[PDB]
C-alpha cells in the first residue's frame, strides 16, 4: 500500500495535478530543473500540509547550467509554477482530510467510545458528560483553547487510570507523525501500535488514499481506555491541523495573488529586451490583473497565469539573452541619473526583426521604479521612489545601434 | 606543473576571498553555510574571472544547506552579494595586473624584431604603411572599438596576402581554452593551434595572477616570421580590447553593488521586524548602506564594512529561529489592510519592550508597486505605502505576554 506507508510517491506528471499543465509544460519543466531538483519539486507540488512560508523557505529550485541566461527570470516562473501546483493539490487534502475526519467514527463508533468514556468517568468518580468529549472530537468549529483543554483532560483520564504517559512517550519516536505533514503537531500517543496507524492515517491524508482513518476502538472493537483515549488524541490533533491547513491554504492564495503582480513586473524586463515578445507578455499581464481583480466568490484560478508565463518565457528563452531583472533596472536608473546603456549590448538586448509594431509608441508600457536609500538617522532610513520612464527611448538607441 | 598558467582551478585556504576582506570568522562562516556541491562555484565566482556583470549575476545560484531553510531567503542574498564584493576586489586586481602585462609584453627589442618582420611583409607586397604604427598599437589601451577592429583586418589581409587562407586555418582550431578563465575575451582568428595555445596560457595567467610576463611566439622563437609576428599582433590587440572591456565591467559592477545594497537593506529590514531586539546591527547595515550610496569622496567604494554589518546582523537571525520570507511576510502585511507577528516561526519577541517594539522601532517606509489595471498596450501600476508594522508588530507582543 503505498498511499499509507512511509514511501515518497510520485506519478508520471512529477506530482503535478492533472488538468493544470499540458504535457509539453511537464516536460519543459522537467527538462529545465537540475536533476538533483526534482525530487523535492515532485515534494512541493503534492500539496504536502504546510506554511505559505515554509512552502516559500523549500523552494530552491535550481534550473540547469545550459538555462543560466534565464535563470532570474526562470527560476521564478517555475517556482510560482510549483507553488500553485501546492495549492491545488493542497486544495484536494484539506477537502478530503475534512471528509475523513468527519466520517471516521459512525453512530455505532461514537456510542462505542462513549460507552468506554462513560466506563472510565464512573470508575473516577467524575462528573463530565461523555457525550461532550465524542462530540468535540468531531468538531472542527474549536478554539486553540478547547483544543488543548480537551487535550489535557485526556491526559488526566490516562494518568488517573495508571497510564505512565511520560514514561510511555519517551520512549516512542514520533517523527514518522509529521513526513507527510508539516502542520500537524503529534500529541503523545501512549502505544507504538497508536503511532504507526495514525501516521498511516497522516500518509494516506498527502498521498489522498481512499480508505477511511484506522481508529483503534473501530478496530479492535474495543471501548478499553488505551483505544479510545489515543483515538480521541488523534481525531482532535487531526481536527486541529486541519484548521491551520485550511488558513495556510488561504495565506498561500493570497501570496499567489500578490506575487502574480511582481512576477508580471520582473517579466516585463525581460519583455523589454526581446520586445517581439510583446503579445506573449500582453497576456501575461492581462492574466495577473484578472487574478488581482477577480471578482469571483469562487477560488481563484491561476492556470491561465501559469500557462501564459510560461509560453512568454520560452520565447524568452530562444532569444539567447542574459534576464537580470536588478541588473537591468539598476543599469537603466543609472544611466537615467545623467557604454551604459544596456540595451546597445546583444548579451542584453534581441533586436525584433520589424520595427513598426513593437518598438517606440508600439512598446507595451509599463511604469518601472526602482527605490533607494537616500538618508538614514539613529531611527529612520528614507527611501526615495525614482521613476525610469525613459525605458522607451534606451530601447529605441540599442535598435538603433544595430543599424 | 605551473598551477597559475594551465587549465586547473587554483582555490586557495580562503576559498579565494580576497586577503583583508572578510574576518576568518566570517569566512568559516559562509563556507559552512553554503551547500558543498557549491563550494566550487563559490571559490570561481569569488576569484574576480573575469566576466560582465550580467553574467556574474546570472551565475549566482547559491544554495544555503537544508539547516539554514528558516533563513534562505535572507542569507542567500547576503552571501551572494559578499561573493560579488570578493569578485570586484579579485577581478581589480586581475584588471591592474593584466594591463601591466599587456603594457610590457614587448621591450625595445622585441617591437623591434616586430616592425623588422613587418617592413619585411610591406616590402614583399609593395605597401607604404609604416611597420612602425601598427607595432604601437597593439601596446596602446586607447583605441576605439573601432580602431581595433581596423588593425585586425589590416592583419587579416596580410595573411591573406600572404597566401594564409584565414578562413581554412582558423575554422578547425580549438578556441575553448581561451575563455575558460575569461568570459569577456573574444578570440581573434588565429593561424595555428600552437598560437592558440601559448595565448590561453596567457588568459590563464591572467586571471590566475601568474606573474610571468605573456608569452609571445615571436619572443619565445625569437622568430620575426609572419605567422609568429602577426598571430602575436591579433593576440596584444585583442587581449587590450578585454581589459578596455573588464575595466568597463567593474564599473558597472561596482554601481550595481551600490544600488543592490539599497534592496539589499530592503531585504534585511524584514528580518529585522520579526526579530526587534536587532536593532543597533540593523542601524549599522543602514548606515553602512546609506554611507555607500551618499558618500562624496572620489576614492573607490569601500564595500568591506557593509558586508561586515550585515554578516553580524544575520547570524543574529539566524539565533532567533524563525522563517525569514521577505515577500511572504510583504505581501500578508500588504493583505492586512490574520497578522504574520502574531505566528512564533515569525516573529521572536524581545525581552525589554521599551527599547524596541513600539516608537523604538527602527522606521523604514515600505512601498511596494501594485498591477492595478491593463489594456492591449499597457500594465498599470501604481505605488503605495504600507501601514506601519509597529502596531502589527506591537500586537504580536501582547499576544505573547498573555
Amino acid at each position: 500500500d503505498p498511499r499509507r506507508d512511509t514511501s515518497l510517491m510520485i506519478n508520471e506528471r512529477c506530482n503535478f495535478p492533472h488538468n493544470m499543465l499540458s504535457e509539453e509544460n511537464i516536460n519543459f519543466i522537467q527538462d529545465a530543473v537540475c536533476n538533483g531538483d526534482l525530487g523535492a519539486v515532485a515534494a512541493l507540488n503534492s500539496g504536502l500540509p504546510m506554511a505559505p512560508y515554509m512552502l516559500e523557505a523549500l523552494l530552491a529550485v535550481r534550473v540547469k547550467h545550459r538555462l543560466t541566461k534565464v535563470r532570474q527570470t526562470l527560476e521564478p516562473v517555475i517556482c510560482y509554477t510549483i507553488s500553485v501546483a501546492h495549492l491545488i493539490n493542497g486544495t484536494r487534502i484539506l477537502r478530503s482530510a475534512t471528509a475523513k475526519h468527519a466520517t471516521a467514527w459512525g453512530p455505532n463508533d461514537k456510542h462505542r467510545a462513549e460507552s468506554g468514556l462513560r466506563r472510565i468517568y464512573r470508575a473516577l468518580n467524575l462528573e463530565d458528560n461523555p457525550f461532550d468529549l465524542v462530540e468535540a472530537v468531531g468538531d472542527l468549529d474549536l478554539s486553540q483553547g478547547a483544543y488543548e483543554g480537551y487535550v489535557r483532560h485526556i491526559y488526566s483520564l490516562m494518568k488517573s487510570l495508571g497510564h505512565d504517559v511520560g514514561h510511555l512517550s519517551r520512549s516512542l519516536d514520533y517523527s514518522t507523525m509529521t513526513v507527510f505533514n508539516y502542520l500537524y503537531e503529534s500529541p503523545l500517543f501512549t502505544s507504538q501500535e497508536a503511532v504507526t496507524m495514525y501516521s498511516r492515517n497522516l500518509a494516506g491524508i498527502t498521498k489522498m488514499s481512499r480508505e477511511p482513518f484506522e481508529t483503534l476502538s473501530v478496530v479492535h472493537r474495543s471501548k478499553e481506555p488505551p483505544e479510545i483515549l489515543n483515538d480521541m488524541l488523534f481525531l482532535l490533533s487531526v481536527g486541529r491541523m486541519i484548521v491551520l491547513h485550511q488558513e495556510s491554504l488561504r495565506a498561500l492564495r493570497k501570496n499567489l495573488i500578490l506575487t502574480a503582480s511582481a512576477l508580471c513586473s520582473i517579466l516585463y524586463t525581460a519583455y523589454t529586451q526581446v520586445p517581439e515578445t510583446k503579445s506573449l507578455f500582453r497576456e501575461v499581464a492581462h492574466e495577473a490583473h484578472a487574478l488581482l481583480s477577480s471578482r469571483s466568490p469562487d477560488t481563484p484560478n491561476f492556470r491561465p497565469f501559469v500557462a501564459c508565463m510560461l509560453q512568454f518565457i520560452k520565447q524568452i528563452i530562444a532569444a539567447d539573452v542574459y534576464t537580470c531583472p536588478r541588473y537591468l533596472t539598476n543599469q537603466i536608473l543609472a544611466v537615467t541619473a545623467r557604454m551604459n546603456n544596456p540595451y546597445n549590448d546583444q548579451n542584453i538586448f534581441k533586436c525584433p526583426r520589424s520595427l513598426v509594431h513593437y518598438v517606440g509608441d508600439a512598446l507595451f508600457k509599463k511604469t518601472m521604479t526602482q527605490e533607494l536609500l537616500v538618508s538614514c538617522t539613529d531611527q529612520e532610513a528614507t527611501y526615495q521612489t525614482y521613476e525610469l520612464p525613459s525605458v522607451s527611448e534606451l530601447v529605441g538607441e540599442g535598435v538603433a545601434k544595430r543599424a
